[PDB]
RNA sequence: AGCCAGGAUGUUGGCUUAGAAGCAGCCAUCAUUUAAAGAAAGCGUAAUAGCUCACUGGUCGAGUCGGCCUGCGCGGAAGAU
């Protein structure tokens, strides 16, 4: 578990050479008012600043909860340090949040989607496969607190489903 | 009606924004020092800044303002021997 945590934390370090240098560059050339006179430049700096800002708030957890863990977590987990081991649960959560953030933020990523499922060759077998696939996606939606709206469903003759087109809506679908 | 002066403070109201400081918007449209000063009507900017305006004090020293009813006119109004 500890090892896993460490591994997770290493990713966060992975974005230390990005944040510092970038920040420095931004303050050095972009922050300036005579650079600012061009809107595009300003916009660029703002984008650049965004990168910096992400790195600031979320790295603290990685550093602050790592360094404070070892002194109290070493020998005792059950007695007196039952808070102190599940104190690192908070850290884990933070890490997860960071990772998830990294994953998302990209174009159109919040707006819900409408996946069509199309079968392949095999004919009868294939339709069953399609159905199975559909089922899995439905269950995923169910799992993740989504609401699925069933639009197209088309049965195949010998068995299964030929064509389906399923639209789910909610939080970063 | 010109003319001379002010045209402030909390305050750059917060935000979301890239930034937003009356003036991109979205929204609240309040209170201060009071003669009076819009969380701002226009220009202006990255945006501030800056330049006007509202209202208000002075100067001057008689009429003035924009509706209503009706009279007669103007524009709108270009064609082929
Ligand atoms: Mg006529």
């Amino acid at each position: 578990n500890a090892s896993r945590n460490a591994w997770k934390a290493s990713g966060g370090i992975f974005d230390i050479p990005q944040k510092e240098t970038r920040l420095k560059e931004l303050e050095r050339r972009l922050e300036d008012p005579s650079l600012w006179n061009d809107p595009e430049a300003a916009r660029k700096v703002s984008q650049e600043a965004a990168r910096l800002r992400r790195t600031v708030d979320t790295f603290r957890s990685l550093e602050s909860d790592l360094q404070g863990l070892l002194e109290l977590m070493e020998e005792l987990p059950a007695e007196e340090r039952e808070a102190l081991k599940p104190e690192l649960e908070e850290a884990a959560k933070k890490l997860d949040e960071l990772y998830h953030q990294t994953l998302l933020n990209f174009p159109h990523a919040e707006k819900n989607a409408i996946l069509t499922i199309q079968p392949g060759a095999g004919g009868t077998e294939a339709c069953d496969w399609a159905e199975m696939l559909l089922r899995m996606y439905t269950r995923f939606a169910e799992r993740q607190g989504f609401q699925v709206e069933v639009v197209d469903l088309t049965p195949g003759p010998e068995a299964g489903i030929d064509y389906a087109q399923i639209l789910v809506k909610g939080e970063n679908a």
